[PDB]
């Protein structure tokens, strides 16, 4: 419904080769008509120095997810999307397991996209909430 | 002036072992009475899938830098600091070289710290601006 | 369910006397177990100079609504709540009618609250999305 | 220097007639080659119900100031500017006197502008910091 390109999880994951998403173990997990989901491990790759998930790593996940979502929503033969503004509240710390982000659209305009991204640890309790504004730019 | 613990760059860099900062090559570079500076490479470790610096990686740098700055400003025998809210505008893309962040204090309160963090590529032009709110929490 | 103090719309409205909410015609309209709703006129009181709803006025509505929601959730004999951080995306312009905001909780912690606030004009299309962080402060 | 149209404080003030800025007593006060300054009373017009400056009112001031700054920087025969994203940290409460905002440019791009807006009460201590993203839109 939301998507122009039907998401293919294998393809999404493969596109990350040689980029931070691959390095951090970000995995696109699921999608439906209204959302796209990706997860990331909470370990030494994503920890800050006191053994908690680094808040910036949560934002890497959010922006990876939202950027990919935007990519799937535009005519890629005429446009590309880059992040313009991002913000996040850090709600709960995580030490282990994985953190899962779900992206939903707030607004898909001609020049900007705004995504609502909700993160939670394996216990299912909200860990982070982010909002991401993407600029839509002519090729 | 700002600092409680005088920053020692060697020590800052070493504290990152086995955390994302180490993995991404974040390097604490300089400090003075009013600021703390760190840089990060722009390469396959920090790229998004189209060869640009991932916006989330800019935020990892900003939050690494600001969190460390907060750590240096509190009585660590009674308090620790965790990120509470972060936001950033993405101003210009970067493809190579390093991105350098400079953190300056907006407000150091008893329960929150607010940091102004300015990022730029090797050409010196502003690439990202972030603001980070840290919560100050009793041990 | 969310609430400690059961919302009473008359008191909420009456409490705005001699404050900006009264000046701008903010009206608390509705509530349920999970949300609180207020609306505001789009007119000369809330316009910017070009005849569109001022983006700051959208934020006054959001912050009025979320701050009141926080007040209804804390023990007011021991605590009061103040805005700590606010952010908003301006999605669509509005010229007339009313703008309606709905607040839902993202997280009610011991020291901070985070509210999701969605605004729309009379056509029902999203016009602004805000996120508000409140500090919970001992009297 | 920053400016395309040279700021004229009388016109800026006069232009607010029949809009929220006039209602709240926003006064454009000063400018130089790099900044624009406006102030606002802290009184019943701008209070929240507990007698503190409403955090949204701080944002009205910031967005009025930054939007006017954008208008003075674009070619107004081809473009107009609207708020796209705004965020603020509320640093200190204010009860009386005036709050003064100073706007400085972070980035004036072709399609977006980013403004740094610093607010303080009459004691000169930082009371709020805002960042505003404006969209540049063809007429």
């Amino acid at each position: 419904s939301l998507w122009r390109q039907t998401p293919d999880l294998e393809q999404l994951n493969a596109s990350q080769k040689n980029s931070i998403g691959d390095l951090l173990g970000i995995r696109f997990e699921a999608f439906d008509d209204e959302s796209l989901t990706a997860s990331m491990p909470v370990d030494s790759r994503t920890h800050q120095p006191f053994g908690l998930l680094h808040g910036g790593a949560s934002v890497v996940l959010a922006e990876s997810l939202g950027s990919m979502a935007s990519y799937l929503c535009v005519d890629t033969s005429q446009y590309y999307c880059v992040g313009l503004e991002v913000n996040a509240n850090h709600l709960r710390g995580l030490r282990s397991g994985r953190v899962t982000a779900v992206a939903r659209a707030i607004h898909l305009g001609r020049t900007t996209h705004v995504w609502d991204i909700r993160l939670s640890g394996d216990d299912g309790k909200p860990s982070c909430i982010a909002r991401l504004t993407m600029a839509v730019v002519p090729l």
